[PDB]
Parts: structure tokens; C-alpha cells; sequence
């Protein structure tokens, strides 16, 4: 089966959509901006990048992988001047339900289930699964990259932000920084704090004291020794013994999400317990990412 290639506009954006020029101020920046289809005025996101190699390459993967319901589809891509500047003018589908966890975290019940754990598990495992079947490698799957559709209960989970991307070679491990971050995204999922270490941080409890056993009691204490193995696999230390997609999308946890038991999580109680050390995590994950990709 044969797509498309990805054609770059060159026409000024504006003669397609409304965007107004105070808009684009925020925009060079780095913020995900509202803009409006003209034609059919539809409601679209705009990625503003300086067009380079690099960004170049972004857009080419991501264009490719645009068609996976998983992944946030680019709609169009413009070569257009602005400022003194050369641009990547990018529209996507917006996403504006939020972040992941933050609708976790903001549960009103406090209350979140295994079985939850696994239906956006396998969301997520979806979107990685066409990627490495077409050798590709996201490298940078973490909370702020994971979006929903709207702010209703049944938006759909999307994967954003080409900036690492790269193609690969099968015998290459790039994946396995994939695979790594489904391990961490699924623990976080099922007890509300990483699999991190730290030498910290006052007023708040160490959830995880160093060198000790990575699934502690509280939080692991109702979950399977069958969902501590199939972490196990995805957090493995060596990219050599560490689980591939086709194994993790083919294991019963995820492929029958509807059988998994409704054990009631910690999660939802630990985010909001937690709150003001989220933005550590955050950076703890892309820190590890950058030696790890």
C-alpha cells in the first residue's frame, strides 16, 4: 500500500487560515497556538519551527506517522517568512483535553483503576507499535508529550512532539528508549510516583528510598505479580534483554484490557499528595532520556 508524500506549502499561511499576528508573537517562542480554518472553519493547532535539517526531519516523521489514530495528525506544513526568520509553519489537529495525568490527578473521587491503567496503556503502545513497524523511533515519550482529544472522559489519548525522532535499522536499539518510557509512563499509571531514585525534598514523603525494592507497599501492594514482571521486562536495564513492542502489545495484560480486574489504584490520591514535586518528575524523565536515546 502506497501514501502520499508530504507537500510543503509556500503560500503565505494566511491566505488559509486566520491567525493574526500577536498570535504568532507566542508562537517563535515555542507554545502551540489556536487558529481557525478559513474554507471550513474548523479550529486547528500551529507549531512554529526555524526551518532547518533538523526540523525538516521532525516534520518528515511525523508526517509519515500522521495516520495513526494514536498520533496527532499533521493537517498541513507551510514554508513561509516571518520575522527576519525562515519557518516550519506546522497545523495539527488540536488537542485540548490535556495532559495525562493531570486528568488523573484531578479526579474529584480520587479514584482510578487497573483496569484504566491498561486501556491507556495499550493507547499508547498502539501509537509506538505503527512507529517501529515503519523504523521509527519517538525517543521522547513522556507526560507533557501524551494529550487527549478534548476535556470529556472518553477523548482519545495522542502522541505528540517529533523532536527526537529518528529512523532506524531493525539490529539498532533506538527503540528500547521506547520501551523504557512505556515501563516508566505504566508504573507511574498504576501507583502515582516513578521508578526513580533521588537524593531528596521537605514537607513530603520519599516514595522510593534508594537501592530499595522498585515496588513498595502501600501503593504495589494489590497488583499482580504478573504486571510487576511485565515492567520488569520494559525497565530493564540492558537494551539487549529489554521487551520489544511485539511482545508488550501481545501480552494478555494489554490485549485483553476489558478481562483486567478493577483494583482500585493509590494514583489519582498520590499525583494530588505529590503535586509540587511533578515538575521534578517531569525533568528526572527527560534527564534520563537524554542518556538513554
Amino acid at each position: 500500500h502506497v501514501k502520499s508524500g508530504l507537500q510543503i506549502k509556500k503560500n503565505a499561511i494566511i491566505d488559509d487560515y486566520k491567525v493574526t499576528s500577536q498570535v504568532l508573537g507566542l508562537g517563535i517562542n515555542g507554545k502551540v497556538l489556536q487558529i481557525f480554518n478559513k474554507r471550513t472553519q474548523e479550529k486547528f493547532a500551529l507549531k512554529m519551527l526555524q526551518d532547518c535539517p533538523k526540523a525538516r526531519r521532525e516534520v518528515e516523521l511525523h508526517w509519515r506517522a500522521s495516520q495513526c489514530p494514536h498520533i496527532v495528525r499533521i493537517v498541513d506544513v507551510y514554508e513561509n517568512l516571518y520575522a527576519g526568520r525562515k519557518c516550519l509553519l506546522i497545523v495539527m489537529e488540536c488537542l485540548d483535553g490535556g495532559e495525562l495525568f493531570s486528568r488523573i490527578q484531578d479526579r474529584g473521587d480520587q479514584a482510578f483503576t487497573e483496569r484504566e491503567a491498561s486501556e491507556i496503556m495499550k493507547s499508547i503502545g498502539e501509537a509506538i507499535q505503527y512507529l517501529h513497524s515503519i523504523n521509527i523511533a519517538h525517543r521522547d515519550v513522556k507526560p507533557e508529550n501524551l494529550l487527549y482529544t478534548s476535556k470529556r472522559p472518553n477523548a482519545i489519548l495522542k502522541l505528540t512532539d517529533f523532536g527526537f525522532a529518528k529512523e532506524t535499522t531493525g539490529e539498532k536499539y533506538d527503540k528500547s528508549c521506547d520501551m523504557w518510557s512505556l515501563g516508566v509512563i505504566m508504573y507511574i499509571l498504576l501507583c502515582g510516583y516513578p521508578p526513580f531514585y533521588s537524593n531528596h525534598s521537605p514537607g513530603m514523603k520519599t516514595r522510593i528510598r534508594m537501592g530499595q525494592y522498585e515496588f513498595p507497599n502501600p501503593e504495589w501492594s494489590e497488583v499482580s505479580e504478573e504486571v510487576k514482571m511485565l515492567i520488569r521486562n520494559l525497565l530493564k536495564t540492558e537494551p539487549t534483554q529489554r521487551m520489544t513492542i511485539t511482545e508488550f502489545m501481545n501480552h494478555p495484560w494489554i490485549m485483553q484490557s476489558t478481562k483486567v480486574p478493577q483494583t482500585p489504584l493509590h494514583t489519582s490520591r498520590v499525583l494530588k499528595e505529590d503535586k509540587e514535586r511533578w515538575e521534578d518528575v517531569k525533568e528526572e524523565m527527560t534527564s534520563a532520556l537524554a542518556t538513554m536515546r
